[PDB]
DNA sequence: CCGACCGCGCATCAGC
DNA sequence: GCTGATGCGCG
DNA sequence: GTCGG
Protein backbone atom coordinates (compact mmCIF):
# COMPACT_ATOMS: atom_id res chain seq x y z
CA UNK A 1 0.00 0.00 0.00
CA UNK A 2 2.80 2.42 0.94
CA UNK A 3 5.64 0.29 -0.41
CA UNK A 4 7.83 3.15 -1.53
CA UNK A 5 7.68 5.06 1.73
CA UNK A 6 8.49 2.08 3.93
CA UNK A 7 11.32 1.00 1.62
CA UNK A 8 12.76 4.50 1.75
CA UNK A 9 12.52 4.56 5.55
CA UNK A 10 14.08 1.12 5.76
CA UNK A 11 16.96 2.29 3.57
CA UNK A 12 17.35 5.28 5.89
CA UNK A 13 17.34 2.93 8.92
CA UNK A 14 19.94 0.60 7.41
CA UNK A 15 22.10 3.66 6.75
CA UNK A 16 21.92 5.22 10.23
CA UNK A 17 22.71 1.83 11.79
CA UNK A 18 25.44 0.56 9.47
CA UNK A 19 27.04 3.78 8.23
CA UNK A 20 26.23 6.50 10.79
CA UNK A 21 26.47 3.94 13.54
CA UNK A 22 23.51 5.67 15.17
CA UNK A 23 21.37 2.79 16.33
CA UNK A 24 18.57 4.88 17.87
CA UNK A 25 17.89 6.68 14.60
CA UNK A 26 17.86 3.20 13.07
CA UNK A 27 15.05 2.11 15.35
CA UNK A 28 13.23 5.40 14.90
CA UNK A 29 13.17 4.90 11.16
CA UNK A 30 12.05 1.30 11.28
CA UNK A 31 9.54 2.08 14.00
CA UNK A 32 8.13 4.66 11.60
CA UNK A 33 8.21 2.10 8.76
CA UNK A 34 6.49 -0.44 11.00
CA UNK A 35 3.47 1.80 11.76
CA UNK A 36 3.20 3.12 8.21
CA UNK A 37 3.12 -0.41 6.81
CA UNK A 38 0.20 -1.11 9.17
CA UNK A 39 -1.85 1.82 7.85
CA UNK A 40 -4.97 0.82 5.84
CA UNK A 41 -4.87 3.93 3.60
CA UNK A 42 -2.45 5.08 0.93
CA UNK A 43 -0.75 8.02 2.66
CA UNK A 44 -1.29 11.24 0.71
CA UNK A 45 1.01 13.62 2.58
CA UNK A 46 3.70 14.14 5.19
CA UNK A 47 1.26 15.85 7.53
CA UNK A 48 -1.12 12.95 7.27
CA UNK A 49 1.51 10.47 8.47
CA UNK A 50 2.68 12.92 11.13
CA UNK A 51 -0.48 11.97 13.01
CA UNK A 52 1.18 8.58 13.52
CA UNK A 53 3.23 7.57 16.59
CA UNK A 54 6.83 7.30 15.46
CA UNK A 55 6.41 9.72 12.56
CA UNK A 56 7.79 13.17 13.39
CA UNK A 57 8.55 16.34 11.48
CA UNK A 58 11.64 15.09 9.68
CA UNK A 59 10.12 11.90 8.33
CA UNK A 60 7.11 14.01 7.32
CA UNK A 61 9.27 16.23 5.13
CA UNK A 62 10.76 13.13 3.53
CA UNK A 63 7.33 11.70 2.74
CA UNK A 64 6.28 14.92 1.00
CA UNK A 65 9.44 14.86 -1.08
CA UNK A 66 9.16 11.18 -1.94
CA UNK A 67 5.49 11.62 -2.82
CA UNK A 68 6.11 14.73 -4.92
CA UNK A 69 9.23 13.51 -6.73
CA UNK A 70 9.12 9.72 -6.55
CA UNK A 71 12.52 9.66 -4.86
CA UNK A 72 14.63 11.04 -2.00
CA UNK A 73 17.67 13.23 -2.62
CA UNK A 74 19.37 12.18 0.60
CA UNK A 75 19.15 8.52 -0.43
CA UNK A 76 20.40 9.18 -3.95
CA UNK A 77 23.60 10.88 -2.78
CA UNK A 78 24.00 7.94 -0.43
CA UNK A 79 23.64 5.17 -3.01
CA UNK A 80 26.15 6.85 -5.32
CA UNK A 81 28.72 7.02 -2.51
CA UNK A 82 30.85 3.89 -2.79
CA UNK A 83 32.12 3.96 0.78
CA UNK A 84 28.75 4.01 2.53
CA UNK A 85 27.15 1.61 0.06
CA UNK A 86 30.00 -0.86 0.50
CA UNK A 87 29.92 -0.62 4.29
CA UNK A 88 26.17 -1.06 4.19
CA UNK A 89 26.48 -4.21 2.06
CA UNK A 90 29.26 -5.87 4.06
CA UNK A 91 27.08 -5.84 7.22
CA UNK A 92 24.80 -8.34 5.50
CA UNK A 93 27.46 -10.88 6.49
CA UNK A 94 26.69 -12.34 9.92
CA UNK A 95 29.59 -11.44 12.21
CA UNK A 96 30.34 -8.18 10.38
CA UNK A 97 28.84 -5.26 12.21
CA UNK A 98 29.06 -1.52 11.48
CA UNK A 99 32.58 -1.33 12.92
CA UNK A 100 34.08 -4.30 11.08
CA UNK A 101 32.46 -3.18 7.82
CA UNK A 102 33.91 0.34 7.92
CA UNK A 103 37.25 -1.21 8.87
CA UNK A 104 37.37 -3.56 5.91
CA UNK A 105 36.17 -0.86 3.55
CA UNK A 106 38.86 1.55 4.75
CA UNK A 107 41.44 -1.08 3.79
CA UNK A 108 39.96 -2.01 0.42
CA UNK A 109 37.85 -5.03 1.37
CA UNK A 110 34.52 -4.09 -0.29
CA UNK A 111 32.97 -7.22 -1.77
CA UNK A 112 32.23 -10.86 -0.99
CA UNK A 113 35.11 -11.76 -3.31
CA UNK A 114 37.38 -9.34 -1.46
CA UNK A 115 36.37 -11.23 1.67
CA UNK A 116 37.32 -14.61 0.20
CA UNK A 117 40.69 -13.22 -0.82
CA UNK A 118 41.05 -12.13 2.81
CA UNK A 119 39.52 -15.05 4.74
CA UNK A 120 42.54 -14.81 7.04
CA UNK A 121 41.28 -11.45 8.25
CA UNK A 122 37.83 -12.63 9.38
CA UNK A 123 37.01 -14.25 12.71
CA UNK A 124 35.31 -17.66 12.94
CA UNK A 125 31.73 -16.41 13.13
CA UNK A 126 32.41 -14.18 10.13
CA UNK A 127 33.94 -16.95 8.02
CA UNK A 128 30.79 -18.98 8.60
CA UNK A 129 28.55 -16.03 7.77
CA UNK A 130 30.52 -15.55 4.55
CA UNK A 131 30.28 -19.24 3.70
CA UNK A 132 26.48 -19.28 3.99
CA UNK A 133 25.90 -15.75 2.75
CA UNK A 134 23.11 -16.72 0.34
CA UNK A 135 21.53 -19.38 2.57
CA UNK A 136 21.25 -17.14 5.62
CA UNK A 137 19.24 -14.59 3.64
CA UNK A 138 16.67 -17.20 2.61
CA UNK A 139 13.44 -17.67 4.51
CA UNK A 140 12.54 -21.04 6.01
CA UNK A 141 9.25 -22.42 4.71
CA UNK A 142 7.04 -23.75 7.51
CA UNK A 143 7.02 -27.36 6.29
CA UNK A 144 10.80 -27.31 6.64
CA UNK A 145 10.52 -25.82 10.11
CA UNK A 146 8.07 -28.57 10.98
CA UNK A 147 10.56 -31.11 9.69
CA UNK A 148 13.43 -29.43 11.53
CA UNK A 149 11.48 -29.30 14.78
CA UNK A 150 10.80 -33.02 14.47
CA UNK A 151 14.50 -33.86 14.42
CA UNK A 152 15.35 -31.44 17.23
CA UNK A 153 12.60 -32.54 19.62
CA UNK A 154 13.40 -36.09 18.55
CA UNK A 155 17.13 -35.90 19.27
CA UNK A 156 16.67 -34.07 22.57
CA UNK A 157 14.19 -36.71 23.76
CA UNK A 158 16.97 -39.19 23.07
CA UNK A 159 19.72 -37.66 25.21
CA UNK A 160 17.49 -37.60 28.28
CA UNK A 161 13.69 -37.78 28.40
CA UNK A 162 13.50 -35.06 31.04
CA UNK A 163 14.67 -32.44 28.54
CA UNK A 164 11.97 -30.04 27.44
CA UNK A 165 12.30 -28.22 24.11
CA UNK A 166 10.14 -25.62 22.44
CA UNK A 167 10.59 -24.10 19.00
CA UNK A 168 9.34 -20.56 19.47
CA UNK A 169 9.36 -17.46 17.28
CA UNK A 170 6.75 -16.51 14.69
CA UNK A 171 6.79 -20.22 13.85
CA UNK A 172 5.05 -21.08 17.10
CA UNK A 173 2.33 -18.67 16.01
CA UNK A 174 1.98 -20.73 12.85
CA UNK A 175 3.58 -18.20 10.52
CA UNK A 176 4.03 -19.74 7.07
CA UNK A 177 7.80 -19.08 7.13
CA UNK A 178 10.52 -18.30 9.68
CA UNK A 179 13.87 -16.54 9.46
CA UNK A 180 15.75 -18.80 11.89
CA UNK A 181 15.04 -21.59 14.37
CA UNK A 182 14.80 -20.68 18.01
CA UNK A 183 14.64 -23.54 20.50
CA UNK A 184 14.14 -23.11 24.25
CA UNK A 185 15.46 -25.93 26.37
CA UNK A 186 15.28 -26.75 30.07
CA UNK A 187 15.58 -29.65 32.46
CA UNK A 188 14.30 -30.48 35.98
CA UNK A 189 17.79 -30.55 37.51
CA UNK A 190 18.22 -26.94 36.40
CA UNK A 191 16.79 -24.06 38.45
CA UNK A 192 17.89 -20.66 39.73
CA UNK A 193 19.45 -22.52 42.67
CA UNK A 194 21.20 -25.30 40.74
CA UNK A 195 23.85 -29.99 35.60
CA UNK A 196 27.43 -29.78 34.19
CA UNK A 197 26.92 -30.25 30.43
CA UNK A 198 23.18 -29.95 29.75
CA UNK A 199 23.37 -27.82 26.60
CA UNK A 200 26.53 -29.51 25.36
CA UNK A 201 25.03 -32.99 25.56
CA UNK A 202 22.26 -31.82 23.24
CA UNK A 203 24.39 -29.83 20.82
CA UNK A 204 26.56 -32.94 20.39
CA UNK A 205 23.71 -35.32 19.60
CA UNK A 206 22.51 -32.91 16.91
CA UNK A 207 26.07 -32.81 15.59
CA UNK A 208 26.42 -36.60 15.85
CA UNK A 209 23.42 -37.13 13.58
CA UNK A 210 24.78 -34.49 11.16
CA UNK A 211 21.99 -31.98 11.74
CA UNK A 212 24.17 -29.28 13.28
CA UNK A 213 26.94 -28.38 10.83
CA UNK A 214 28.69 -25.29 12.25
CA UNK A 215 29.03 -23.42 15.55
CA UNK A 216 28.96 -19.61 15.61
CA UNK A 217 29.25 -19.52 19.39
CA UNK A 218 28.53 -21.89 22.25
CA UNK A 219 28.47 -21.54 25.99
CA UNK A 220 26.76 -23.06 28.99
CA UNK A 221 23.37 -21.46 28.25
CA UNK A 222 23.33 -20.12 24.68
CA UNK A 223 24.18 -21.89 21.43
CA UNK A 224 24.31 -20.15 18.07
CA UNK A 225 24.98 -22.16 14.94
CA UNK A 226 24.01 -23.70 11.64
CA UNK A 227 21.91 -26.74 10.78
CA UNK A 228 20.68 -28.48 7.62
CA UNK A 229 17.95 -30.96 6.71
CA UNK A 230 18.99 -34.28 5.11
CA UNK A 231 18.11 -34.71 1.42
CA UNK A 232 17.12 -37.56 -0.90
CA UNK A 233 20.35 -38.05 -2.89
CA UNK A 234 19.15 -31.33 -4.27
CA UNK A 235 20.54 -30.68 -0.78
CA UNK A 236 18.69 -28.20 1.46
CA UNK A 237 20.10 -24.76 2.23
CA UNK A 238 21.85 -24.32 5.59
CA UNK A 239 19.87 -22.48 8.27
CA UNK A 240 20.52 -20.57 11.49
CA UNK A 241 19.53 -22.17 14.76
CA UNK A 242 19.87 -20.84 18.28
CA UNK A 243 19.42 -23.12 21.30
CA UNK A 244 18.93 -21.63 24.78
CA UNK A 245 19.11 -23.60 28.03
CA UNK A 246 16.88 -21.92 30.60
CA UNK A 247 16.16 -22.62 34.28
CA UNK A 248 12.97 -24.64 34.73
CA UNK A 249 11.45 -21.99 37.05
CA UNK A 250 11.78 -19.34 34.33
CA UNK A 251 11.30 -21.65 31.36
CA UNK A 252 7.69 -20.73 30.62
CA UNK A 253 8.27 -16.98 31.02
CA UNK A 254 10.95 -17.59 28.42
CA UNK A 255 8.62 -19.41 26.05
CA UNK A 256 5.98 -16.70 26.40
CA UNK A 257 8.62 -14.07 25.68
CA UNK A 258 10.29 -15.68 22.66
CA UNK A 259 6.87 -16.41 21.14
CA UNK A 260 5.79 -12.77 20.87
CA UNK A 261 4.75 -11.03 18.91
CA UNK A 262 6.74 -8.02 20.09
CA UNK A 263 3.46 -6.12 20.24
CA UNK A 264 1.52 -8.86 22.01
CA UNK A 265 4.04 -8.88 24.87
CA UNK A 266 3.90 -5.06 24.90
CA UNK A 267 0.12 -4.98 25.46
CA UNK A 268 0.64 -7.75 27.99
CA UNK A 269 3.73 -6.53 29.82
CA UNK A 270 1.92 -3.22 30.04
CA UNK A 271 -1.45 -4.70 30.95
CA UNK A 272 -0.07 -6.75 33.83
CA UNK A 273 1.01 -3.31 35.03
CA UNK A 274 -2.60 -2.14 35.34
CA UNK A 275 -3.31 -5.22 37.44
CA UNK A 276 -0.28 -5.17 39.75
CA UNK A 277 2.41 -7.39 38.22
CA UNK A 278 5.63 -6.87 36.26
CA UNK A 279 6.40 -9.44 33.58
CA UNK A 280 9.84 -9.76 32.02
CA UNK A 281 11.86 -12.29 30.03
CA UNK A 282 12.58 -14.31 33.18
CA UNK A 283 9.83 -13.91 35.76
CA UNK A 284 6.44 -12.55 36.75
CA UNK A 285 6.80 -10.57 39.97
CA UNK A 286 4.15 -8.58 41.91
CA UNK A 287 4.37 -4.82 42.60
CA UNK A 288 4.01 -3.29 46.05
CA UNK A 289 6.08 0.30 43.15
CA UNK A 290 8.55 -2.23 44.51
CA UNK A 291 8.72 -5.69 43.00
CA UNK A 292 8.31 -8.71 45.23
CA UNK A 293 9.74 -12.18 44.66
CA UNK A 294 8.93 -14.05 41.43
CA UNK A 295 5.77 -16.14 41.49
CA UNK A 296 5.65 -19.85 40.60
CA UNK A 297 5.01 -20.48 36.90
CA UNK A 298 4.17 -24.04 35.83
CA UNK A 299 2.92 -23.11 32.38
CA UNK A 300 2.05 -20.19 30.13
CA UNK A 301 -1.52 -20.29 31.38
CA UNK A 302 -0.32 -19.44 34.88
CA UNK A 303 1.11 -16.13 33.72
CA UNK A 304 -2.14 -15.38 31.91
CA UNK A 305 -4.05 -16.21 35.11
CA UNK A 306 -2.05 -13.89 37.40
CA UNK A 307 -3.13 -10.84 35.43
CA UNK A 308 -6.50 -12.60 35.16
CA UNK A 309 -6.19 -12.36 31.39
CA UNK A 310 -7.94 -14.79 29.08
CA UNK A 311 -5.32 -17.18 27.65
CA UNK A 312 -4.40 -16.27 24.07
CA UNK A 313 -3.41 -19.03 21.64
CA UNK A 314 0.12 -18.38 20.30
CA UNK A 315 -1.46 -17.96 16.86
CA UNK A 316 -3.74 -15.12 17.96
CA UNK A 317 -0.77 -13.42 19.63
CA UNK A 318 -0.07 -11.22 16.61
CA UNK A 319 -1.00 -8.18 18.71
C1' DC B 1 15.20 21.40 26.95
C1' DC B 2 17.21 16.92 27.49
C1' DG B 3 17.89 11.99 28.12
C1' DA B 4 15.83 7.44 26.93
C1' DC B 5 15.68 4.55 23.18
C1' DC B 6 16.82 -3.81 26.31
C1' DG B 7 20.30 -5.38 27.88
C1' DC B 8 22.50 -9.93 27.80
C1' DG B 9 25.69 -14.37 26.43
C1' DC B 10 29.69 -15.28 23.87
C1' DA B 11 34.11 -14.06 21.24
C1' DT B 12 37.59 -11.27 20.97
C1' DC B 13 40.59 -7.50 22.19
C1' DA B 14 42.62 -3.70 24.99
C1' DG B 15 45.02 -2.84 28.78
C1' DC B 16 47.60 -3.97 31.96
C1' DG C 1 47.68 -14.76 32.35
C1' DC C 2 43.89 -11.79 34.20
C1' DT C 3 39.93 -8.40 34.04
C1' DG C 4 37.03 -5.34 32.03
C1' DA C 5 35.51 -3.09 27.36
C1' DT C 6 33.59 -3.66 22.95
C1' DG C 7 31.50 -5.82 18.87
C1' DC C 8 27.89 -8.43 17.33
C1' DG C 9 23.41 -10.68 17.03
C1' DC C 10 18.94 -10.89 18.78
C1' DG C 11 12.98 -10.55 21.46
C1' DG D 1 14.55 10.95 14.76
C1' DT D 2 10.70 10.85 17.93
C1' DC D 3 9.03 10.86 22.27
C1' DG D 4 7.70 12.17 26.94
C1' DG D 5 8.95 13.86 31.33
Amino acid sequence: LNGGITDMLTELANFEKNVSQAIHKYNAYRKAASVIAKYPHKIKSGAEAKKLPGVGTKIAEKIDEFLATGKLRKLEKIRQDDTSSSINFLTRVSGIGPSAARKFVDEGIKTLEDLRKNEDKLNHHQRIGLKYFGDFEKRIPREEMLQMQDIVLNEVKKVDSEYIATVCGSFRRGAESSGDMDVLLTHPSFTSESQPKLLHQVVEQLQKVHFITDTLSKGETKFMGVCQLPSKNKEYPHRRIDIRLIPKDQYYCGVLYFTGSDIFNKNMRAHALEKGFTINEYTIRPLGGVAGEPLPVDSEKDIFDYIQWKYREPKDRSE
